């Protein structure tokens, strides 16, 4: 199968960008936590997928990156392109 970003994908980047370079663990059932839950600021959100996107080669823009309320939904971009690049 392509090769989708895990949780611990996701989660890494998200935990580094989250606060003060690493700075919500985020460990537990992140996916269900909104962004807005996880004091979480859109500005992170974007410097988290950004890396994911040049890291993995994907293309998430800005106005759908910040709508992406829940981190399920990040992957869930990030799955359909992945799975979908060759």
């Amino acid at each position: 199968m392509a090769t989708l970003l895990t949780t611990d994908d996701l989660r890494r980047a998200l935990v580094e960008s989250a606060g003060e370079t690493d700075g919500t663990d985020l460990s537990g059932d992140f996916l269900d936590l909104r962004f807005e839950d996880i004091g979480y600021d859109s500005l992170a959100l974007m410097e988290t997928a950004a890396r994911l996107e040049s890291r993995y080669g994907v293309s998430i823009p800005d106005d759908v990156a910040g709508r992406v309320d829940t981190p399920r939904e990040l992957l869930d971009l990030i799955n359909g392109a992945l799975a979908e690049a060759a």
